[PDB]
């Protein structure tokens, strides 16, 4: 395991150009998008919370692809307001039910330190 808690403060600093391997490390699913929400990683805990493959979702984007559950305001809006600001942190429920069993999740956005990057972390509750 990587030694880092779900919202801790500083998650940005220890997580800054993490490779793929150690984001895999993670108690907790995290996933990087750009500013339109294209995948730029994903990491193994993600998978396992929801079936993806961390490997083939690269690429993809989350919001008109991978979960178009999450294309609403309560998560989309969120996003693409704080990428807007660049000072996105933001920290809700939310339910994941496409194509799968539903799961109830916590969600962490929040802005990467490196360029046009933006976190979305989850896990289970
Ligand atoms: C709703 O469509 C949610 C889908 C989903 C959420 C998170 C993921 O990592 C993959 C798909």
């Amino acid at each position: 395991m990587e030694h880092v808690a779900f919202g801790s403060e500083d998650i940005e600093n220890t997580l800054a150009k993490m490779d793929d391997g150690q984001l895999d490390g993670l108690a907790f699913g995290a996933i990087q998008l750009d500013g339109d929400g294209n995948i730029l990683q994903y990491n193994a805990a993600e998978g396992d919370i929801t079936g993806r493959d961390p490997k083939q979702v690269i690429g993809k984007n989350f919001f008109k692809d991978v979960a178009p559950c999450t294309d609403s305001p309560e998560f989309y809006g969120k996003f693409k307001e704080g990428v807007a600001s660049g000072n996105l942190n933001t920290m809700f429920e939310y339910t994941f039910d496409y194509q799968m069993t539903p799961v109830k999740v916590k969600v962490h956005m929040k802005k990467a330190l490196s360029g046009d990057s933006y976190w979305v972390f989850v896990k289970r509750v």
